[PDB]
């Protein structure tokens, strides 16, 4: 079994398609979701991101933009006001990001942080 995953964005979708193990951070801290569980509903945090891992693939790491995890019997969505690939992100940006005293930049940058190796 897998875990169908879906990035999908106010504007837009990012990614969508089925992985071997999951992990995301949301108010109530970080939390691993495995293909073979119960439903359930969290909110990400700010910073928040995303780790979707690929059976014999590289796992992704992306960013969430104040998203929300929704686990079903068997499928998973998370809806955000936007994602970012780790590849995408830009260390520079991502400290500046970081640096600003703004909430909404200040959690950007924070979460594109993580995603690139950061932790809180």
């Amino acid at each position: 079994s897998e875990i169908d995953v879906e990035i999908v964005a106010v504007e837009r979708e990012i990614w969508s398609g089925k992985a071997t193990f999951v992990f995301t951070r949301t108010t109530s801290g970080e939390i691993g979701i495995l293909p073979h569980h119960i439903p359930l509903v969290a909110q990400l945090v700010d910073d928040a991101a995303v780790k979707i891992e690929r059976e014999g693939s590289d796992d992704l790491w992306w960013a969430i933009d104040g998203g929300f995890l929704s686990i079903t019997d068997t499928k998973v969505s998370i809806l955000a006001e936007s994602a970012q690939a780790r590849a995408d992100i830009d260390e520079a940006k991502a400290k500046t990001d970081s640096g600003s005293e703004d909430p909404r930049v200040a959690a950007q940058g924070r979460a594109r942080l993580r995603a690139l190796g950061q932790t809180v």
